[PDB]
């Protein structure tokens, strides 16, 4: 059957099937208000929808916007209309170190050919970065290369459009910080400016396109492991000379760091922490006895204290990882060798998958995923 | 945290899990909108194969991770199960091209439409190069059968391709060897209709039965057509057009049931051959392709059966003839071709025609076939 809607003043002729085949979306829900002749009416940007309704009309085929303004209003139009692109995430891995080359390359998990691709390289070469998820766009600040011992530049990388761009300076150039987003907004947080173990953070807020300091940490961290969820910032351990197993928690809503009550079983640093409903999770890294760790904790609100779980099936420290709407990856590192393996985590038995192995193999590198 | 009793092996897992997939039918199952059957220890039953519910619950765990078959057995066995919950290994469609001429050479490359990228990629030929040959899925499978290269006028030869174990194999021999002839599923079987057999055009049909293994020859056209263009719906069959030395208009209908050709009585007003037929809803369609005054064609003609009448609709953007071509969910998909140079361009339609990317080789004779894994 065929319906008629009104976006804008403008009038597109579909059909109920073409506008309803993503379930739960906005214009699938969609007394409504229509126009003096009956239409259902949408007071939005015509245009936008028009870009929008022909994806609807053939999946298969991305819209590729004409520039940067367009591409970021279009992503914003589609999470409104409850939109996705694609019904897969994008996996991506970014930059790192080889053994003697810094990287700006890119790679992209291609579900379909259930392997690791070459994709589009960022403009810098650079390990030990901040790294986050803002409006599905990929930001990268901080780190270093042969060239600076810290890095104050910020790139983002536009899927749509397939370009990176440079944003904005960091404040204070670092690397080793953590990246984290958290209602809104980029944190850069911790990490060695060149010659100390800083306690700064940054925020990047979109609107006003800048990065601009926030409240510090309580203890200096580098190489700490950031966590956001239930409007909360989680930094857990790092080093300051140290290896340090303390956590301090970020209350976004007050700009106030406070110490984290329960402490980690194994201090550690170069690690990674993620969340899975109220649960925290850390993994790998090294701990102060310079040992590279394979050992996970997983923090439970109910018992009020961290507990191990079963360990990654490799150690590994400076590796990339990200969570997945199933899953967690994570991918290559480093431990005596440089690594290239690949595994994936399932909070339904927390046992450890293997997964297809980066292409080249890295560390002091990032993993991304963008959900457009 | 449900547990599910499958053969008798218990799964402990989440309803999370279970339901990714909306309105599969295991989905419908843990929502509470279709009736269960559940063990004594209260628990969800399923008497079905433990084992592929393993390697399915470990693809729904991670769906960025797709099962890999170890034999040709389990991999039909896992298509069939994961189709009897109504699950899919990927949430697209795979898109391919097979085949072909590419102006110089035949072609046994084929390629893989890539959603991520928004390219095609190569991807595995198959082992024998040739240009057409009748083509098919049956069960996610790609079967070509029948062509033509520098060495053969007409083939007997029969390929499958299996996505999941990505290797291609030999199927059953053809009875009676073709090029230029027609392929369709219809009811289980998949048909080879048509053709030249190396030395005269030929009104032969043969089924290809999966349990039997074996080709096995049925109810012949009332006319030989070598290059005409088929579609089944509606529990038919129909072959539309082609040519025997000029090109034809007439229509033929099957009845599986009564294993007969019928004469259909709403031929096209307008003979052609080298074109496709495909199927939306109720309506038959018919796109480009050359007719007996030789010219090759952008028309596509849509029969309303309502109305008892053909109709012309927007063309293809552009002539070809001799294009590999596909319906997908609400879509049509058509891929290079021919129209005095050799294309490697591509269109998707709906009642539009929008630009798709373009082949990395340009080919016609070749076909384009869709997996849904």
């Amino acid at each position: 059957t065929m319906i008629d809607i009104n976006v804008g003043g403008a009038i597109f002729e579909t059909s109920r099937h073409t506008l309803t085949q993503q379930k739960d979306s906005f214009i699938e829900k969609l007394h409504v208000t229509r126009d003096k002749q009956g239409r259902i009416f949408l007071d939005r940007d015509s245009e936008l929808f028009r870009i929008i309704l022909n994806f609807l009309r053939n999946p298969l085929t991305i819209p590729i916007p004409k520039d940067l303004s367009e591409s970021e209003a279009l992503l914003k139009e589609a999470e409104f209309y409850g939109i996705k692109f694609l019904p897969f995430p994008l996996v991506f891995c970014i930059g790192g170190f080889d053994g003697v080359e810094y990287l700006n390359s890119m790679e992209l998990l291609d579900i379909s050919q259930q392997c690791w691709r070459m994709c589009t390289p960022m403009s810098t070469k650079k390990a030990y970065f901040g790294s986050a998820v803002l409006n599905n766009f990929l930001y990268v600040f901080g780190g270093n290369n042969y060239d600076y011992k810290a890095l104050f530049e910020t790139e983002v990388y536009d899927r749509l459009r397939d370009v990176w761009y440079v944003s904005s300076n960091l404040n204070i150039p670092r690397r080793n910080n953590c990246g984290v987003t958290s209602n809104g907004r980029i944190y850069c947080i911790g990490g060695y400016d060149g010659s100390s173990i800083i306690p700064n953070v940054e925020a990047y807020d979109h609107r006003m396109k800048a990065w601009v300091e926030v409240a510090p940490l309580n203890t200096p961290r580098s190489s700490a492991m950031c966590v956001a969820f239930d409007n909360k910032i989680y930094v857990i351990g790092g080093t300051n000379g140290e290896r340090l197993n303390s956590i301090e928690v970020y209350e976004e809503k007050m700009n106030k760091w406070e110490q984290f009550p329960y402490a980690l079983l194994e201090a550690r640093s170069s690690g990674a922490a993620f969340n899975y409903l109220n649960q925290i999770y850390v993994v790998g890294g090294i701990d102060n006895e310079h040992n590279i760790l394979d050992s996970v904790e997983q923090y439970q609100p109910f018992n009020k204290r961290w507990q191990f779980l079963n360990g990654v099936p490799e150690k590994k420290m400076n590796f990339g990882a990200a969570t997945l709407s199933d899953s967690y990856i994570i991918t290559g590192g480093e431990n005596g060798e440089v690594l290239n393996s690949c595994h994936f985590f399932s909070p339904d038995t927390n046992e450890w998958q293997l997964g297809p192995s980066l292409l080249v193999p890295r560390f002091g590198h990032s993993v991304l995923i963008a959900n457009i």
